Order: structure tokens, then sequence, then C-alpha cells
């Protein structure tokens, strides 16, 4: 069910950078001069990004949400994906401009959008576990509060490997197949980052072994600010609990966020 396009159908422009497993470029459809994005594999059995390639394609193909990144077609020599280029960037970089803070109305917009996207992912039979949810993977479409969509979820090769474990739910570390509650834990981290603008767990320096243990065994988490809404705090705290069971359904998270 997914179109194939030929090289004569798209025009390359400039290279955006690496997303997920590949290299993203900015391009346009020749028929329409509409902008598009092309994802390709970049060159010892690590070239197992190929599965990530296929995995991303399969998953993107069957999904359709405003808050989820879309796929348009495929290209073949070399194998490539033509997908949407989100215009405004990624969340990680945006949070790096401290001089210019994101507006609360907007931060709220971003949080909801992500939840709506993730809520949708988990309503699938079977559910979709992203597994690589962190700020670099949240793409921004508009930073305007009145826009239909502000944030979109991305990077669907479902692998794990700012990316090391600050973002990972505890059962997940040093494990392979990662329920959907892992994502809930990650989402909490994302909520924490949008709110604070500071990366998760950056207030601590522990060696790797100690750090895992602190998170797994002791319960260490980031410190939420005193001036954080109780409604929001409560939500974050739940999603990031040690017991995966205590983590909420996205129905709850979304509703609560809406009241904020
Ligand atoms: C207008 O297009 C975008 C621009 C930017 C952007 O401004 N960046 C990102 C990387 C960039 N680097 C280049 C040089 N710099 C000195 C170091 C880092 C810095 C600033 C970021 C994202 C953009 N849009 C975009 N749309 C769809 C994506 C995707 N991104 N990427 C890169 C992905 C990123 C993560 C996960 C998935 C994707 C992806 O699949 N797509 C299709």
């Amino acid at each position: 069910r997914l179109p194939t396009l030929a090289d004569n159908e798209i025009e390359y422009e400039k290279q955006i950078g690496k997303g997920g497993f590949g290299l993203v470029h900015k391009g346009r459809l020749v028929k329409d001069k509409s902008v598009v994005a092309i994802k390709s594999l970049i060159l010892t059995e690590m070239i197992e990004k190929f599965q990530e390639f296929q995995r991303e394609v399969f998953i993107m193909s069957n999904l359709n949400h405003p808050n989820i990144v879309k796929l348009y077609g495929l290209m073949h020599n070399p194998p490539r994906m033509v997908m949407e280029l989100v215009p405004c960037g990624d969340l990680y970089h945006r949070l790096l401009d401290k001089a210019h803070p994101i507006k609360w109305s907007v931060k709220l917009r971003l949080m909801l959008d992500i939840a709506l996207g993730i809520e949708y992912m988990q309503n699938q039979n079977p559910p979709i576990v992203h597994r690589d949810l962190r700020s670099p993977n949240i793409l921004l479409q508009s930073l305007d509060e009145n826009a239909p969509v502000c944030a979109k979820v991305a990077d669907f090769g479902l692998s794990q490997q700012l990316g090391n474990f600050q973002w990972m739910a505890p059962e997940t570390i040093g494990a392979e197949e990662y329920t959907e509650k892992a994502d809930t834990y990650s989402f909490a981290m994302i909520l924490y980052t949008i709110l604070t603008g500071e990366g998760p767990f950056d207030e601590y320096s522990y060696g790797k072994i100690k750090f895992i243990n602190m998170i797994r065994e002791e319960g260490l988490r980031p410190t939420i600010p005193e001036d954080c809404p109780p409604r929001l705090r409560n939500v974050i705290e739940l999603c990031w609990s040690g017991d995966p069971k205590k983590r909420p359904h996205f129905s709850y998270i979304v509703k609560e966020l809406s009241e904020l």
C-alpha cells in the first residue's frame, strides 16, 4: 500500500541532518514544488539500521495522526524514504535557546500534542512502543499557540540503544523487549524537559553503574520546580514511577493536561 517514486520525481535541496537511523535531506516534489524530506541509510553488521529502515516504514505506513510524522513514498536505488519535513526543528535544540523562552501557552500546547500522539500510538492493537522518545525525536511544526499542530512524534525504527539512559524507564535498562509503559516514563521526562528547559537528570553526576542503580533501586528522579502546577506535577510523578503498573493511561494524561 505504499507508493514508489522515481529519482526523477524529487529534487534535493540541502541536507538537514540525521534522524533516527538515517540522514535527512530537504527536497521538493517536482510536480508540486512542495517540500519533502528524504531519508537514506548512511553506510559491519551495524548496518542493521536497514531493519530500522524497514521497521520505520512499516509503522509509519499504517499510522495517520496529526501529531505523528508521515510517510509519502519510497525510492529504490538507493533505498530511500520521502516523508514530511517538519519546518521548525526539533525540541532538543529549541530548548537550547535560553534567551528566548517558550511561552506557557505554547509549552502546554507541546505537551498536549505529544500526549495526543502517544495516546494514539497506544490505542493500536497491538500498541506501538516507540522506545526512543526523548527531545531530539519530537519535531516542531509551529511554535504558535493557535496552530492546529505544534508538535509531531518521530523516529519509528523501534530501537533504543541527548540519548543515553536519562530517558529510559527502569525495567528497560539492560533489557530487550519494553512494554508501552516505558513510553509513559519517557513522556514524563519529556514533560519535565519542556517545563524546565533543562535536560533530565542533569542535576546529578554519578558513574554509569551508580546511576542506573540510583534510578532502578533508589528512585532518583529529577526535581520538579516549586512553581509547577500541582496538576502537572502530579501527572509527571505518576508517569515516572518505578512500578510500570502505576503509570497512567493516556486518556488520563491528556484530560489532565487539558485542564491546565
Ligand atoms: C526544517 O527542517 C528541520 C531543521 C532542523 C534543524 O534546524 N536542526 C536539526 C539538526 C541540525 N544540525 C546540522 C548542523 N549543525 C551545526 C549541527 C546539527 C541543527 C538544527 C531540525 C529538524 C527539521 N525538520 C525535520 N523534519 C523531518 C525529519 C527531521 N527533521 N529529522 C532531522 C528527524 C530528526 C529526528 C528524528 C526523525 C527525523 C525525521 O525522520 N524527519 C523526517
